[PDB]
């Protein structure tokens, strides 16, 4: 049934990060089976030293990963398991290739990876729009009166389910700190909260006053990082981004104006974010470079 899946997952060899290409910003998931994305996820926890430092039992981490995946099964494509898996992959690539890993504590890295994986688990719970089909990120802003939201209840419920407690090896003080960061990183994937707080982040960077060691600026930086990862399909190699963008038209759920939608999207949201991210961490330039190349391809298409 799904004992089968867990048994098969826990027994399998976990290939290296290099084999799985999860350290690349150009990572493509389409050829992977769901079960291979779970192996990729295990590898992310492993290479961030989270399995070791917090003594996560292998079977427990496998079951938690499958619990998370299972609870995405009714979500639309922009908020599904593949979305959260890729949000996590971008986080991993930005932590590793982008080197952000070195700037953060282990509890921050742990909360970030769990948040990336879990941030859309409540999409059907806290939204009455947006759940029939994948809606453009900016449909929030211009189309519906009420915006598109995220929550952490499902996240914490799965984390505390018997057999799924990847955090049992934390002390009480570590657990409390981690849950707090998880809650904020999940709420930060609300585009409303990004728009509300980004100008300050940009000013600090413009004025070269950005100080990651300030508790308000660390919260704000972790939030921008969550948004960078959540929106990262806008950075992908052109064929990936085209087919994801077109899901607003192609998703079967039980293309004429898309070029101008995506250019507007890049000009109003995406370009500044990856520009700002690259000033904090120069090795995240591939996200910005990808976002630039896609604007150029979408602009050429808009010129028909
Ligand atoms: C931060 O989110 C992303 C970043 C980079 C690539 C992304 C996404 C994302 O949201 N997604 C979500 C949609 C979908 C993806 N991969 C899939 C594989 C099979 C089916 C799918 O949708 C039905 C996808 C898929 N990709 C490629």
């Amino acid at each position: 049934e799904e004992t089968r899946e867990l048994q098969s997952l826990a027994a399998a060899v976990v290939p290296s990060a290099q084999t799985l290409k999860i350290t690349d910003f150009s990572f493509s998931d389409f050829e992977l089976s769901d079960l291979e994305t779970a192996l990729c996820t295990i590898r992310m926890f492993t290479d961030l030293n989270l399995v070791q430092n917090f003594q996560m039992k292998h079977e427990v981490l496998c079951r938690w990963i499958l619990s998370v995946k299972k609870n995405y099964r009714k979500n639309v494509a922009y908020h599904n398991w593949r979305h959260a898996f890729n949000t996590a992959q971008c986080m991993f690539a930005a932590l590793k290739a982008g080197k952000i890993q070195n700037k953060l504590t282990d509890l921050e890295i742990l909360a970030l990876l769990i948040a990336a994986l879990s941030h859309d688990l409540d999409h059907r719970g806290v939204n009455n729009s947006y759940i029939q089909r994948s809606e453009h990120p900016l449909a929030q802003l211009y189309c519906h009166s009420i915006m598109e939201h995220h929550h952490f209840d499902q996240c914490l419920m799965i984390l505390n389910s018997p057999g799924n407690q990847i955090l049992s090896g934390l002390s009480i003080e570590e657990y409390k700190t981690t849950l707090k960061i998880i809650k904020q990183a999940i709420l930060a994937t609300d585009l409303a909260l990004y728009i509300k707080r980004r100008g300050e982040f940009f000013e600090l960077i413009r004025k070269n006053q950005f100080n990651l060691e300030d508790p308000h600026q660390k919260e704000l930086f972790l939030a921008m990082l969550m948004t960078a990862c959540d929106l990262s399909a806008i950075t992908k190699p052109w064929p990936i981004q085209q087919r994801i963008a077109e899901l607003v038209a192609t998703e079967f759920f039980d293309k004429n104006k898309i070029p101008s939608m995506q250019v507007g999207f890049i000009d109003a949201i995406c370009l500044q974010l990856y520009e700002a991210l690259t000033h904090v961490s120069e090795d995240c330039f591939p996200l910005l470079d990808g976002c630039r190349k896609n604007r150029q391809k979408w602009q050429a298409l808009a010129e028909q």
